[PDB]
Formats: C-alpha cells, sequence, structure tokens
C-alpha cells in the first residue's frame, strides 16, 4: 500500500583515529517501504544527537548502513499492536535517517565489539517541556546525558562533603553535570580540558582546577599537575579519557575512592592501546572500579525521578545543561565533525534540529 | 638479667625479582632487652609464616633491619598494662625472630611504599583450635589468608549458582579456600597453575577446570585456553596473578561480572608492569572491580564470625585447608624459597614451626 522517499546518511568508509566526517558518511536517497507489520511504526526523525562515543559505534556500522544514532521521533502511522499510536514523540537509537520503520522493541547490535541491545523506545511527555526546558533536553540533560551523569552520582558514587572529586573529559555535558553535581555535595572538583576557553568555561561552572590535557604527553607532567590540582589525592574519578591521565589518577586514590569508567577517548580515538597497569594501584586503596553504560538504567521509574530531581535544578539555574541545537538533517555529519575540532564554539549537547 | 639472647633474620641485600633468599637474608645473634615497659611484653615466636608478599615488604626494609612476618608468639612476660598476660598466645607481625619485646598495639609501616599501618595483635583463645583446625592455622584459614577469602566472598563477592568464576594463583591457599567457597555457592570454578602435579592438586579439590600459564604467555594461547575453560565468558574472577591472564580474563567478562583484586604476582614478582588496557574492557559489562587488602577486616566481630562460618566448614571436612610445615627458625628463609620455586611440592600455606 505504499512507499516513501528518505534520506539517510550511511557508512561510507571506516576510518580509525580522529574522525573526517565528510570522507565516513554519504547521504543517500533511500525508498522507505511504509506498509507496517503488526507491531510496526512509521517515525518522522525531529531531532538526532551527535556523540564522540559514535566513533565507536561507526567502526562497526557495516559499510552502507545508515549511521545509528540516539534520535527523538514523531509517530506518523503504527500497525495495530504498536507500543505507540500517531502523533505521539518517542525518543530511541533511531539514526541519522530522516525516516524509518520500527516496532520499538530492543534490539541487539550484533556486529558491535560487544553484543549491545539498544534500549526500547521511550515515551515524552511532552508537558515536562517549555522555553527553560525545551524538547530537544530529550537528547541530553533529560536524556542520555543526564541519565548517565544523574545515575552515576546517586546509584554508585557517594560524594562526600570534603571529597576531591576528578571528572576527566569534563567539558562535555556529561562531565560538566557531574563535576556541579559533585560541587553541590561539598567536593573540591578538578576537570581537565583541551584549550584555555574550555578550561575558563568549567571553572566558571565550579571546577576548582582545570588540567590542560595538552600535557598529556608527558605522564610525570601530567601526575606532577594532578598532585598540585589534588593534593590531598583523589576520592572520586569519572573517566571518560582513559589514557595518561588516568594512568595518573590511578598513583594518586585514597583510601575508599570509587572510579567510574564512561568511556575511554585515549584509547578509542587516539589509539591509546598500552600503558602503564593499574590494578596493582587499587589494592590498598580498597578502590572500587565501575563500568558505566547508562541503558541499564532507562526504566521508568529513572525516567521520573531523573525529570523530578534533576529537572528542577536545571530550570532554576542551578544545574548548567548547554545545548548547540545545529539546523538540517544535511548539517548532521559537520556537526558531529565539530566534537573533535580543538576550535571549540561546541558548548555542552550538540544536536541537530531536523 | 635484664637481658637475653636471640636470634634475627635481617635483610642483608635487596635484589628485585624472584628472590634469592639465601643471599638476600642473614641470621643474627642480637642482644634482647628484657626490661619491659608498663605496657610492654615480652614475646617468644612459636610459628612463622612465609608469603609471597614478604617479596615487596622485604624491599621496604632497610638494610640490617628483621624481616617482617606473620608469626605466632607467646607471652613470656608483661608489664602490669600490657593487653595480654604470660602464657597468652597472640598473633601479629612479629617477624623472623626467635624472641621480640612489643606493646601490641597498631604499627604503620613507615618504608611502606603506602602508609600501611600493622594491626594490633590480638588474642588467640585454644577453644578455638582442634586437630583439625590447629592452633598453626591462625596464620592460614583462621588467620590473614582466610580472612581475605572470606571477607571476599561474604562482603563483595556474590556469587550466584551458574556463575563461571576463575581464580589466578588457585593453588595458593587464599585462592583454593575461594574456589571451594565458589562452588559451593553453585559456580563452576577454572583455576591456573604452574605445573600438572599443581594442577591435578587444584582438580583433586573440586576446581572444575584448570589453565597452565608455564605453557602460555602468548595472550592469544591463553585466551583461547580460558575460552575453552570458560565458555559462556566470565561472571567472577578471583586476581592474585594479574599478568596475560587477567589480560585475557577481562576479553571475556559478562555482564554484572566482578573482579577482586587481591596481589599481582606477574606485577610484584615477574615485574609486568606494562599491559593492553583493561578499562575499555569493563563498561558494557558494567564490570565492578575492586581491590582487596583483608586488614581492613581485622575486627573482632569478623574474627569471630570467621571461626564460626568457615571454621566450621573445615572441621565438617566441607572445606579442605591445606598446611606445609617447615620446621627450625634456621630454614626459615629456604621455606620462604619454596615460594618461588619451580619443582613446587607445596599444599596451602606454607608456616615455619621454631
Amino acid at each position: 500500500l505504499g512507499s516513501m522517499k528518505t534520506e539517510r546518511w550511511v557508512v561510507r568508509e571506516h576510518v580509525e583515529g580522529v574522525p573526517d566526517a565528510a570522507r565516513i558518511y554519504e547521504k543517500v536517497e533511500t525508498e522507505l517501504n511504509t506498509r507496517l507489520g503488526e507491531e510496526q511504526m512509521l517515525l518522522k526523525t525531529l531531532y538526532v544527537s551527535v556523540d564522540p562515543y559514535l566513533q565507536g559505534i561507526c567502526l562497526d556500522t557495516p559499510i552502507g548502513d545508515h549511521m545509528g544514532a540516539d534520535s527523538i521521533m514523531q509517530v506518523l502511522d503504527a500497525g495495530p499492536n504498536a507500543p505507540f499510536r500517531p502523533g505521539d514523540l518517542v525518543q530511541g537509537f533511531g539514526g541519522w535517517r530522516t525516516h524509518l520503520v520500527s516496532d520499538g522493541k530492543p534490539k541487539l547490535w550484533q556486529t558491535g565489539t560487544f553484543p549491545m541491545v539498544f534500549p526500547a523506545y521511550r515515551k515524552l511527555d511532552l508537558r515536562h517541556y517549555d522555553d527553560a526546558l525545551p524538547l530537544s533536553t530529550a537528547l541530553g540533560v533529560m536524556g542520555g546525558p543526564g541519565m548517565t551523569a544523574w545515575g552515576t552520582m546517586t546509584k554508585f558514587m557517594q560524594v562526600r562533603p570534603g571529597d576531591t572529586v576528578v571528572v576527566s573529559g569534563a567539558s562535555g555535558m556529561i562531565g560538566t553535570l557531574v563535576g556541579q553535581m559533585a560541587k553541590r555535595a561539598g567536593a573540591r572538583v578538578v576537570g581537565t580540558a583541551g584549550s584555555a576557553g574550555k578550561a575558563r568555561y568549567l571553572s566558571q561552572l565550579g571546577f576548582d582546577a582545570v588540567i590542560d590535557y595538552k600535557l598529556a604527553d608527558d605522564a610525570d607532567k601530567m601526575r606532577e599537575a594532578l598532585r598540585e590540582a589534588a593534593p590531598d589525592g583523589v576520592d572520586k574519578y569519572f573517566d571518560s579519557i582513559g589514557g595518561s591521565v588516568t594512568d595518573a589518577v590511578f598513583s594518586m586514590l585514597n583510601v575508599g575512592s570509587q572510579v567510574a569508567v564512561c568511556w575511554q577517548w585515549a584509547t578509542q580515538v587516539q589509539r591509546d592501546y598500552h600503558g602503564p597497569r593499574l590494578l596493582p594501584y587499587i589494592m590498598f586503596p580498597r578502590a572500587t572500579i565501575r563500568g558505566i553504560f547508562s541503558l541499564e538504567w532507562f526504566t521508568e521509574q529513572n525516567w521520573s525521578a531523573l525529570h523530578e530531581e534533576l529537572g528542577g535544578l536545571v530550570r532554576r539555574q542551578e544545574l548548567v545543561a548547554h545545548e548547540t541545537v545545529q539546523d538540517g538533517f544535511e548539517h548532521i555529519p559537520a556537526a558531529y565533525q565539530t566534537l573533535f575540532s580543538a576550535s571549540e564554539s561546541n558548548r555542552g549537547k550538540v544536536l541537530v534540529r531536523v
């Protein structure tokens, strides 16, 4: 009973290290079959997310396939057993496509290095959103990024007044949310950043020290910087970088410290695959290291708690949660490219309104 | 009077790596002042522990000082304010000495790579020991090694029926305790060993599979050996070895897995300080890694619970805790040397009865 033309950004070439998006991605026109199975729905993309972790998804994405990503979609149509009905707004891993057919169920990431199952699509309730907390925050402080930061700080890390908290990769939205929440819990907060502008932004956000990870050239330099920045050692480490900065942090962990491992930029992007062994350092401190994969927290109860507990703080300017919303489906790969550019006009979460 | 002669093994030389006990240590006669402060007491060594972790204590020991070690001692004489009366049996870090004077209080290991505090001497009660659990077990299944295994399995690791549990260094006392406890909890248990007699020993103790690292250093032979022994991935890892075994285990961690890091033979003894980055492997499984330092559990309540739970299991022939007791104060560095030798017919805790 039907088809429609759509556009997709597909993976044309696997390129290691820092992405060249113009070479990796190609925009194609794709005829989408619109006849829905029983549980299927036809969705229209409204916003897509661009995130540094897409660098790894992309390398694991079969050539010719669309680029997966977090997105906000609108149900255009729905078969008889669909979880949502036309007009519903939903958040799921819809990707860099203007339109798609999906049943919304959890779905195994077959070609992944780790056999991940993307979560079932979730329904957005528009009453949560207005001009101080727009719908796009469902891909940011009210979505994946916010759930990652809020989940780590309320379900694993137990920040206590007087703790020293280090946040690597603090310039991105997840780490700025973590530093701020840690500051709110009485902690001294040490961040890392890639430029002096980023460094200045973090301190105006409440970070007590900001190490320029340009020094990563020398572990000893980095360790010195950290020792000075954290003269009493490190109680909590929120890690998005790995590499020489995490090496340094593990040499100065205090007793009972907690390390949350969220991403490893230096290994994934910069190909740092070999280095000092870190497990010898956690023994005497009785440190706890936990991998973060915040899809495990995608439950109705958590989205309610996240909205009540965090939405208030954002709306009343207690929590800074910045978004850079770019325009147009054709500009998705360019907006993604800005994430890896040292030249930084990117405050917080970069998104694309389609 | 007011004096007595003693013997002491003193650190004559620092040799890194596998220890050459005959060269490193030296038996000296030493005159001991038997005039005691009101809180001091004069102690006679009854048994002395030899442990692989003394290789690192030795490097921290000022040339000429006696070698520290766990021991069982008896009070020859006490001041009217000493915590223990004459005749009382006590356990503490008394060292490779026939006699010593001490107040039994917590003592900081100053030359330690980290500020460690040795615990206050504890009183041993003869009621807790019998022909199945003799006094010497206060250095073994009823001392530090038992506390480490029991503490990790009741305070951190939650083995569930059907888990696969990997135990590094499985033929030492700590690793065989953990393995048998994991089996009772319904796990499939995989151990690692150096010889075929060592692997046989582990199989006699109920380990479902044993992996030989003697022939495996290439972590690809290791990873494949591990993949065969644990075809459904690893749920719990109790690590005393580190090295390429640990690297292999981290590549096959299941969701919700737990890693207990208790020592790193490969780092401390064989000096394997560099290796592949392991933290990228813990994100998707949401693995939890914890440094184990069992001194934090030396409390009266834990000791009492250790004797109840673990001691009862041992008396009922449900847990096997083996001990190899060498005799003679002059053979202590010889008994220590067998820990690091191949051609090793050692079963469980190695001790010297003096």
